[PDB]
């Protein structure tokens, strides 16, 4: 299939070269897989989700996304127009408050929750978890991510927006998970993107158009925007049977666009998510 005039990030992900505008992809579009979006929540009622989204857990008074970025993230994962895996199932887990904040304790609980909950869902093709959040190093937060990963869920997490080494950030510093850095339209590392040996891959994260609360759309930037591209790509490949939850991150890196990025400091991988689609 082909999506003309797609958002830059989607096109990038299906091209060996920057500057294209069509998103090529397999019609299967991730049907059969499930992506948990651990964020501020999801405006499930957004027409872009086509009823493929559901809230399954909140740690606050309401299950609603009063922030928007959670909706944005989910959109990049599997919205009709803005998503990578256009036919995936989305489950929102509200660990962050309407201000976009959350306590380590809550975030951990949210991870333990997905590990369990997945057992009651029908996701024949696999389970993914997308975590566009983080903070200062914590061994417990890291540990929670590792458990989730070991439970059979493909865990994708943002590298952080400090323009620093991701080693001092959690759950970014957890080696067993998939740490995602940001890239811009010109194949440059995103100015704010964290880097370091702990990163596994880069995805598009500068000026990302996607869904927003109130049934609208919005373009924002961050390693937070890149993460969902990877989570989406993972769901997509899983339904294709190319890879499993345990080896997805490595499969993505193996098959990535190599050496295309600029502004990549020595010691950081130079790999860009790539779907390798061939009509
Ligand atoms: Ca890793
Ligand atoms: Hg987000
Ligand atoms: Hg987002």
């Amino acid at each position: 299939a082909a999506q003309t005039n797609a958002p830059w990030g989607l096109a990038r992900i299906s091209s060996t070269s920057p500057g294209t505008s069509t998103y090529y992809y397999d019609e299967s579009a991730g049907q059969g897989s499930c992506v948990y979006v651990i964020d501020t929540g999801i405006e499930a009622s957004h027409p872009e989700f086509e009823g493929r989204a559901q809230m399954v857990k909140t740690y606050y008074y309401s299950s609603r996304d009063g922030n928007g970025h959670g909706t944005h993230c989910a959109g990049t994962v599997g919205s009709r127009t803005y998503g990578v895996a256009k036919k995936t199932q989305l489950f929102g887990v509200k660990v962050l408050d309407d201000n976009g904040s959350g306590q380590y304790s809550t975030i951990i609980a949210g991870m333990d929750f997905v590990a369990s909950d997945k057992n009651n869902r029908n996701c024949p093709k696999g389970v993914v978890a997308s975590l566009s959040l983080g903070g200062g190093y914590s061994s417990s937060v890291n540990s929670a991510a590792a458990r989730l990963q070991s439970s059979g869920v493909m865990v994708a997490v943002a590298a952080g927006n400090n323009n620093a080494d991701a080693r001092n950030y959690s759950p970014a510093s957890e080696p067993s998970v998939c740490t995602v850095g940001a890239s811009d339209r010109y194949d440059r590392r995103s100015s704010f993107s964290n880097y370091g040996s702990v990163l596994d891959i880069f995805g598009p994260g500068t000026s990302i158009l996607s869904t927003w609360i109130g049934g609208s759309t919005r373009s924002i930037s961050g390693t937070s925007m890149a993460t969902p591209h990877v989570a989406g790509l993972a769901a997509y490949l899983m339904t294709l049977g190319k890879t499993t939850a345990a080896s997805a991150c490595r499969y993505i890196a193996d098959t990535a666009n190599k050496g295309d990025l600029s502004n990549i400091p020595f010691g950081t991988v130079n790999l860009l998510a790539y779907n390798n689609y061939q009509a």
